[PDB]
């Protein structure tokens, strides 16, 4: 059971969790990261989740379990 959070204070814009993860993020219109609707990650993005996660520049990308 995971879910995916972007902190809004540490996100620079660097898109990067996008361009991995489509599916799992939206940027607003100033480059921001958040979450899609649900946050909870299918089971065929589960590694894209990790990825986008260690992707980020910034580490602004939160990954929850249970
Ligand atoms: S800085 Fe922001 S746009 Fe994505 S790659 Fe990191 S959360």
């Amino acid at each position: 059971m995971l879910t995916i959070h972007v902190d809004q204070d540490k996100c620079q814009g660097h898109a990067r969790c996008k361009a991995l993860a489509p599916e799992l993020f939206d940027l607003d219109d100033y480059g921001n990261a958040h979450e899609k609707g649900d946050g909870v990650v299918p089971a065929d993005l589960i590694d894209k989740a990790w990825l986008a996660k260690s992707n980020c520049p910034e580490n602004a990308i939160d990954i929850t379990e249970d």
